[PDB]
């Protein structure tokens, strides 16, 4: 399954003669990346400046 | 009654020839020191930087 992802970087000066632009394509399967969470994303609120901010 | 207190300072190079070390011994009777307590020791807690600190 080939997926169109806009965030893949493009590198300059790595091509033939230094003019061409190089892009990577990543073919992954199971157990490709590992994300470890010591604390999941959380939202907190605080008051500042005598409760004005 | 002579008591050893580990925190009596030793002063460097105050002896003969600028090399020996000098230490004080304190002999105390009644009404030696006065301690005034406007407020005793208290423990407080605070949170800073959106709870980070």
């Amino acid at each position: 399954i080939v997926k169109e992802t806009d965030n893949i970087p493009i590198y300059e000066n790595l091509g033939a003669g230094g003019t061409a632009e190089v892009t990577p394509v990543y073919l992954c399967g199971a157990q490709a990346l590992a994300v470890a969470y010591a604390k999941r994303w959380k939202t907190v609120t605080e008051e500042f400046d005598y409760g004005d901010k």
